[PDB]
């Protein structure tokens, strides 16, 4: 246990994010499958500052080197993983649905129509923690929600919409109505334009900062919400918890992404406790890597770029999130308080992509 | 109003929570299938609740029974049109059956597993048994391996009608396996597969999980897998004992949880157990991962007594969600004794015994 304990102790010198032996193993498993740091973050499913602290520790202690912009094991690193029985991570993700559990064959035309309308979507804004999902992801969200009975003739709230779910939902023709908000008036303007272009008239669009309580006319009036939030626990409240407060009562649904990239499993535990104890909802589904995010232009201006020991733009869409589905029950409630935070809505110790 | 009257009527027939949503799920299901087993499947409501809802709908004029089908009457057709309730669409991935993993890489393992489990013990009613399909078993292996929870790991199997322990032996992945079951027919069958495979690093034992696990077994495994009954007691006795087997933070557990025999109210109570009593995190919840082979004792169960049409199921209607959990700082398992008999298996939401 000494070699492993020494690494763990070194990591704890570098980060206040929890670390366990299993943290080191996930990183070491990943490094054996790939030398690209982005991909090591992805495959390890650890948050990026923790992976950087672990890779640094491993370098310091002699177990890893940086060669030709790859993170590699040294001979001593090879002996370390052989001694502990850590092999490379195998992956058997369904090559058909990309692990989403839903196929989007039935929505091909809607995906083509969605690509055509969003070809000029607002570029992601660093100040609002933006990054849109692939169009295939946005269409997969519709299909998932429809498969669980949460769109057809339902009143749908979209809290934040860089992903332009509201456009795919207008294209589907399923909801009875849609309300959408966002802080970014480029997106509220774009959705308006797209609704005019579609001839969809049961949408209400508004600009809003979710640090503030939603107005009464958003409250207790919707069947389904979807949001794709920042990952501080305050943002989870501001986005997911306000989504829950839009819901009519029991038997309504909420959809949102949560990453392993910017949230440790200790933070997931805290988030789950919020859901189950503060809001009283049930989690019906948690589906790995459901959301695939398109690499954002502002990468070189973020923490992640500053932390990484090898600084090369990602070559593939390394950043993914799990889709959560929740459902209200007798007693569930939402979040209605004001949040007074500035940039810390987005930024905590585990985040790095602003 | 129309909907309120139906809700009120269901509530006089069950103590299981009823919402407008519960009615919607049933009505949406009836529009896709008239097979009562498929109605239960598609509605994702527990069976005794579905029966209550269908009875209420019958007594109120919205549903009828014809040629062994549950159908909407004309008045029921009016109802679903008025409330805008359509048939349920389903876009489940046809290549992985929604499991999120494909088993192409394990074709040899699947073949060896089917060969060796040809004569597996048939499900015992008294133990709440029903084995999953061979493909499900192999998919469990694929899932667990993809999350780094098998290779050179010490794996505890709590109950094993599914014969996961035999798939694990054939994979060759674990450092070792320990398997317990109340049913000596399964412990004997596993021991026999182990001698036939030549697998040395397996401990096999007959045990009744109403009892606390021996000291010997506590805090010594990397991964556990169980597919439990769904009373909150059984959750403690199977999953919470599973957690107690684990070495500490960073260890994993796998189990199935149905919508067939647990309401979403009981899911919320189960998840609170996990998060608050055991302090584990849930890392995956994957719909219909587990497909169960129809069991022979069906006509001796509550399900059969309750159903308004009683024909044996013609396809595997019974499925469960795969949960994966992981331990963190302060996670803890269940060590107390449980003193229920049949109520281990049996609560108001259950029907398959
Ligand atoms: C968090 S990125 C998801 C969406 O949330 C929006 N967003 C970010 N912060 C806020 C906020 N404080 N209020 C409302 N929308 C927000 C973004 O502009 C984006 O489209
Ligand atoms: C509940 S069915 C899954 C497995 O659990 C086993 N099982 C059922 N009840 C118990 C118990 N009380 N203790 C141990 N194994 C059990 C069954 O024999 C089966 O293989
Ligand atoms: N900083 C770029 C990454 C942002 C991802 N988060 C917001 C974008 C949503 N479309 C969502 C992470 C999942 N909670
Ligand atoms: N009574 C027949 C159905 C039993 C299903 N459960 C036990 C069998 C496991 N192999 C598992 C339900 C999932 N928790
Ligand atoms: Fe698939």
């Amino acid at each position: 246990g000494s070699h492993m304990r020494e690494i763990i102790e070194r990591v704890k010198e570098k980060t206040t994010i929890p670390v366990y032996e299993r943290t080191i193993e996930n990183v070491l498993s990943a490094i054996q499958a790939s030398g690209d740091v982005w991909r090591i973050v992805d495959l390890s499913e650890e948050p990026l500052p923790l992976v950087v602290a672990v890779v640094t520790a491993l370098y310091e202690l002699g177990y890893v080197a940086f060669e030709n912009n790859q993170v590699i094991l040294t001979r001593k690193g090879k002996e370390l993983v052989e001694k502990y029985g850590i092999g490379p991570r195998a992956d058997y993700t369904c090559s058909h649905c990309q692990g989403r559990t839903v196929e989007i064959d039935a929505f091909s035309e809607l995906l083509e129509q969605f690509k055509e309308i969003t070809r000029d979507r607002p570029e992601p804004a660093h100040q609002f923690d933006q990054a849109y999902v692939t169009p295939e992801t946005t269409v997969a969200r519709v299909a998932l929600m429809h498969s669980r009975g949460d769109l057809e003739n339902k009143e749908v709230f979209v809290l934040g919409d860089d992903d332009l779910t509201s456009v795919a939902l207008m294209l589907s023709g399923l909801p009875k109505r849609i309300a959408v908000l966002d802080i970014d008036e480029r997106l509220t303007k774009f959705i308006e334009k797209a609704a005019d272009e579609i001839g969809y008239e049961n949408i209400e669009i508004f600009t809003f900062d979710l640090r503030k309580p939603l107005p009464d006319y958003a409250l207790h009036k919707f069947d389904t919400f979807i949001t794709d939030p920042p990952e501080t626990v305050e943002a989870i409240r501001a986005f997911v918890g306000r989504g829950i407060a839009t819901l009519k009562g029991p038997g309504c649904a909420g959809y949102f992404g949560i990453t392993r990239r910017e949230s440790s499993l200790d933070k997931w535990r805290e988030i789950q406790r919020v859901l189950l104890n503060e809001f009283g909802v049930v989690i019906t589904d948690i589906i790995r890597n459901f959301n695939e995010y398109v690499n954002w232009g502002y990468v070189e201006e973020t923490r992640a770029w500053r932390l990484l020991p090898i600084k090369v733009k990602p070559s593939y869409n390394w950043y993914k999130s799990y889709m959560f589905r929740i459902q209200t029950l007798e007693g569930s409630k939402g979040f209605e308080d004001e949040i007074t935070v500035g940039q810390e809505l987005y930024d905590d110790e585990e985040s790095s992509t602003t």
